[PDB]
């Protein structure tokens, strides 16, 4: 925000185009990158690669909600800063209570310029603030739109996810720590593994305390192959099996076999 | 409040509808978010989702009672600070104390414009001295309203609630008491299904110490199945059994067998 | 006191009922404040809902005494500020020491205004000091009376109270223990059966050391019923059995059964 | 002192009424402040309400003596800082040495004014340094006599008291020990009591480490009934009984029985 | 010193009843004092009230020298300000050197005042140079005889007192510690005999460590009765019986019984 | 980017190959120190050199996609700052909206000279406005083609990779495990071997704790030979034998024998 | 850098042989000594004065890659802070876009003498800023240059080199490691020759702690002779044996006997 100069063109067509990209681009630069840093989204990929519409649409409306976070604020702070809309709705202004091209320039060289006349058509301060009160009450309006519908889709999301609350809460906490335990022990198979196939060519590997103690404790062979491996991978369903029920593709494959 | 410049429309019709708005729109906001900010709002919405109107109207009067504290604090700040008024009832103020369409105009332009004609009509400052004393008496006024409204709510609310004052405080404690050990618990047990269940398929899982103190002490095989789990969930009524009482459906499906 | 800036009325008739204001309702806020800020109120409103005059009495003027203590102060430190009655009684000093409606507007443009004519009616200063010089004594004659009537009331209090002086002591600090060790077995008995009822659902509670050392100590199955609890709670009257007394509610029905 | 800015009605009538009223009722308020923080006041309100002239007369002069110590260095510094008195007897200085009412009225318009008119009537400095010296000469011959009672006090009410020095000495620190032991053991009895009702209703009371050794060490079942403690209250009679003195009611009751 | 300024009546009468008030009546204060938070008054006071004139005499000019070292500093340090003199003897200073009425007004007009005329009566900095001339000479003078009094008193003082210089030093060192330790050996005899009383009351007496060793050292049952305890208060004679001595009423009580 | 100061060319075909240098250039060179810097460059050097198209392509993409991220925000930040097109663009904006050689020549003396002669071509801010604008425009746009580009690949990309995304981890992890085992082995072998040939010349080798150990630990003779040492180098496909995959050349020489 | 002022010759034929200079010369120094401070020189020295061309090819073009560092980043440096090339192509720039002798003698003048004539010759700051941009433009040139073919060479020297790339690094670290070892136990084994050598003489030799151990541990009587000293040293070739490596001189004459 703060190496990024807001500035606006003075021209009788180029402000429209402006306030408004600089009003909703960089929201949606921040929503994808809401997407691409979140690791999740490989998973849906794999998904709608190759489970039914309940489960999925849970996921996808779970982390639209968790990104739509960063464009939320980003609108809010510009939109009530005042500026955008300030260099936006400029060439609109309706002179009649405070040659078309020439109108049309000046109103335009209006904004944050003082090459303005400041004649007979509008004075200077008077526009600033007419249009500073119109972002401001626009801006508060849309926090409260936000808001109300962070209320309500709380309210109507908890209607749409087909587990209840507490499901809701040992779910998202299971993935948590499935996936953290995945990470670690993969991690460590894969040194142990490493470890063997050095030794196996140079006749001895240099280990540390804790690397030698990994390498002690859970000699390794062979890792599981590749059809069970893909078997693993994706977003699972909540499987209610009678009487008993999966939470990951993980707990599906091991219960299975 | 600070990155927010309180800023004036000086119009003759623009004024009572932006001070109004910035006076009634952010306590609305703070009081939604005093629901969202909660997490009782999902407990609610599974009641009126699927007890009777005693326990839950208790409930209810309580979060809001919960909740209202942002927007009096608010509302009292901004009323006293006067400019909200001062900008909202400017249209008004009686030139018999102190062209129509001139008269409202230079009215409207009269707060924090230095526009102002400063002519016959009224002075500067003897206008803004009226208006924000008015604001201030009617922000002691609406402080005192509040505040004895908290007073006679304490009373007539203790006579809402069916049960007495001690029987308040372990309810309270109670539930909160209930909310943590089941999310600890909760968390313990995810982490041990998630334990086994990547031991079935690498061969082993590398644990820190108080991990492996965990997987040690409670061996888990698996979660109590959907229908229980769903008949958990929910705001319990105050179910009074012929000699003993519940306090949450936990207890109740826990008594019950 | 800070973020309240105090402003005057320069008007014929808003000036009486504004520096009354400001002198009188901030400290029926303080008093109010006093009284839901306090939690012995719901003791008395269940009282009142459902013993005998003296002890009720008593309570009655312990509990407004030790609220009486914020108006007290706020009023001297006003009062003897000066401005409140300076604001106040401005309209009416007399002329004869120091177009009526002309003569009331300019009177009232006295206080801090500067719009001050400063002519023949009165001097600017010597106003000022004259009503600074009114202030102050008055409010030293209140602080006067004040401190008298704690000194009064004390005697005619201690006379009001049935107990004697030592017996007075015993009972405070016999109330406040009960309170206390009431509020912690309260908390420990309802962690317990939390704890029962979350493990009869998972199989099992994680818990520190010092929460598995208080469900070691302090086993319980379940928790006094309804109707005797409602015993407990309220005020209770010093009940002089023949030979032995009685302090609290709690004490009077753990002594009869 | 701070807050409270002296100021002075240039008053003809006002002065006389306002230099004595800041010069004698804040001696007021501290002497019977003096008072009301002291605890004894109930004693002796108790022993006025229901032991001989001597012993009583005895801790009155105590208590006097006790509690004069505000005002008089509460006078000693206005009295000395001179601007009392300056503002007090100004109407009075006499023209021969350095229309009546315009006479009266400058004269009340001396003291820090500068709305003197500093003409053929007296300079303006010198009449300050008249009345400065004539304040300053009064407050130390203030200080002297307050000194000097001291020092006659001292001799005449160690005259007064039946006792002699030594047992006078003795007879304060066995009140003051006194009454601390009591408060304390009031406390733990106190404890004890409630925590046996408590465990009577719950089952059981959450207690540390010092609060469970005190429940040990003293076993309590029934406090002294209201008859002998109503006895035991009040201020005491040096009570010489034949060969054996009392201190205090508590030790007559205890020797008694 | 610092809060009292002093000031100067220009006056041709109240300056020589203002100098030598300011010089005389603070030493008198000091002196008193001097009395006053000294101890042995009392027992002074009590030997009047109810033994030879030379041990008498011995305490008296002991006392007096003890306290005679304040006035002597503070006459000292202002005397040799010299403002005092230069405030007192202004009044006399002959113009042989250096209308009556006019010639005493503007000589007592001379100090500190800035109102003098400054013109052939006297220079303005010529009569202060006397003046403070004649004041240190005068100061320098009263520390002489002062200290040369101090120094023959020594000499005389030590031919006063009975004892020669050696018993004088075993004296004194005697006196500090047996009135040590009767306060402090009175201060647990008390608390022993308040703990006593108390526990026959209530059933036990809360103590910490040291108070209840001191319990368990020293039990004490009944103190000293009147008329003896009255036989020790008082100043001692050095009562020389025939072979042994006596140093205080402690010690003639003690080897008489 | 502060030590190279930005300056133009003022010149009529200098500026469009000067901006379009500093904007492509530097992007070349951080991208290209992304392949130098990077170690596998010389492992994909050995595979051009002397496994299908498939791993090939992934690390080729890989190691792109890993390099990419310097020229990005490079071009980001430069582009945004608007100095760049502003010297580039110069020539070209139109004068229909704000001597056809002098016309070049002034247009490119605008952008930063000051030797802009000011006149009826253009005005000086309005162009230096005009032209910010677009640059920021382009420059957001390119931010935004470059993130959703990043998403897209994201996508594509793990469908372009023959493993899943957990065999991607898995994979990772094993390389980077057994590059840093490698060469610590390596480290620890050649010091072995070393220390040996010094010991068979001289008679003896110096060595501290560490090394000691070192040499006591692993007794090493000789080398694997040249033809196996050649076999293992190299970029390994994912060798999918029948049952068992293979991660690392390393690796499938292992379990070839 | 700093100590070096950078002055101009403003000389119509000393400029081209300044810039250049100042732009070569400490280039060749810097590249000199990274062949100087390097050690291996030595090595290299003796290998051309008494092995084929494929490993001493290799050496030169590492050591040559390893000192080419230091004029790399001097060259770049300097031509992109303009004032070489400035001060060198200035008896050059074409008057035709922006007397001979005094024509070049003016134009010599130019760069940061401000003896400059300023006249219809060329402007001022207009040629120093069309000479800065040439100059950094040929600076990003270069620098690209040289970045490129530090690609290029690295992929083209690993073709280069005869050994593979891990080999590569197993060789730098057994070269490392023999050297260093080599060092340390030189020191040792001199040491210990010198301390019998005067323990012979003296009769006694003063040690510390370390000292004497070493000469405890490591006896020593015979260095080894000059004939196989000399076969020692020199650069080594990877000797090839059939089926055994070599990597060190001293390398094949410990496994040649």
């Amino acid at each position: 925000y703060s190496a990024f100069d807001f500035n606006c063109p003075c021209l009788p067509r180029y402000n429209l185009a402006y306030g408004l990209g600089v009003l909703l681009v960089p929201p949606l630069i921040l929503f994808l990158l809401g997407f691409v840093l979140n690791n999740n989204v490989s998973m849906l990929a794999e998904e709608w690669r190759r489970k039914d519409a309940a489960v999925l649409r849970y996921m996808f409306c779970s982390m639209v909600q968790r990104a739509m976070i960063a464009p939320a604020v980003w609108v809010s702070v510009t939109l009530l800063d005042g500026k955008c809309i300030t260099c936006a709705f400029c060439t609109s202004l309706p002179v009649e209570a405070l040659p078309q091209g020439e109108v049309k320039r000046v109103l335009a060289r209006i904004p944050c310029k003082e090459i303005y006349d400041g004649q007979e058509l509008i004075a200077n301060e008077v526009a600033v603030r007419y249009l500073r009160c119109i972002s401001q009450a626009l801006g508060w309006c849309f926090v409260l739109l936000m808001t109300t519908l962070a209320f309500l889709v709380r309210s109507l999301k908890h209607y749409c996810s087909p587990l209840s609350y507490r499901q809701e809460a040992y779910w998202a906490q299971y993935r948590a720590n499935e996936d953290q335990l995945f990470q670690r022990t993969a991690e460590v198979h894969s040194r142990v593994l490493a470890a063997n196939n050095v030794r196996r060519f140079f006749g001895f590997v240099a280990l540390n305390k804790d690397d030698e103690e990994l390498i002690a404790n859970f000699p390794v062979e062979g890792t599981q192959p590749r059809p069970q491996w893909n078997a693993i991978t994706g977003v699972y369903l909540y499987r209610e099996n009678q009487g008993l029920p999966l939470y990951s593709r993980l707990h599906k494959w091991a219960q299975g076999l």
